[PDB]
């Protein structure tokens, strides 16, 4: 089956808890095999330590900027940048995982969590998965966010990997 990953999320060095994460590989097998080995770490690199770097209320929460921790870094597990896979997926509503990116086909290992229905990223940002568990957590991080992006309490990714 499909990949099932967590995130362990601080807010200023406190445990806000777990978001788990369901990473559709039988639509997007490489970005979410991508995502699946950032988690875990196993290629040596990863989100481990990262940051939630831009958080709007009412809209998304982004991370996976762990080489800049400023939102024009990141990598993937294939080289800096991977093509946009397909756009399958829609971004349908709270809780869609989606990759972050620079236009076409400039994937990376910047991702965001929705906190709303964003259609207008429908056919621009590859969406992979959605949340399964955690969703207090995200509304948590998103309150902690702001129109302009920057966050009001710094949100790490203490510890993330797979649980199947
Ligand atoms: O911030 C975004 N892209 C800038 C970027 C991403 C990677 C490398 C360099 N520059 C980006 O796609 N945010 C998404 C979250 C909601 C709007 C779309």
């Amino acid at each position: 089956g499909n990949p099932l990953v967590y995130l362990d999320v601080d807010a200023n060095g406190k445990p806000l808890g777990r978001v788990v994460l369901e990473l559709k590989a039988d639509v997007v097998p490489k970005t979410a095999e991508n995502f699946r080995a950032l988690c875990t770490g196993e290629k040596g690199f990863g989100y481990k330590g990262s940051t939630f770097h831009r958080v709007i209320p009412s809209f998304m929460c982004q991370a996976g900027d762990f080489t800049n921790h400023n939102g024009t870094g990141g990598k993937s597990i294939y080289g800096s940048r991977f093509p946009d896979e397909n756009f399958t997926l829609k971004h349908v509503g709270p809780g869609v995982l989606s990759m972050a990116n620079a236009g076409p086909n400039t994937n990376g290992s910047q991702f965001f969590i929705c906190t709303i229905k964003t259609d207008w990223l429908d056919g621009k940002h590859v969406v992979f998965g959605h949340v399964i568990e955690g969703m207090d957590v995200v509304k948590k991080i998103e309150s902690f966010g702001s129109k302009s992006g920057r966050t009001s309490k710094k949100i790490v990714i203490t510890d993330c990997g797979q649980l199947s």
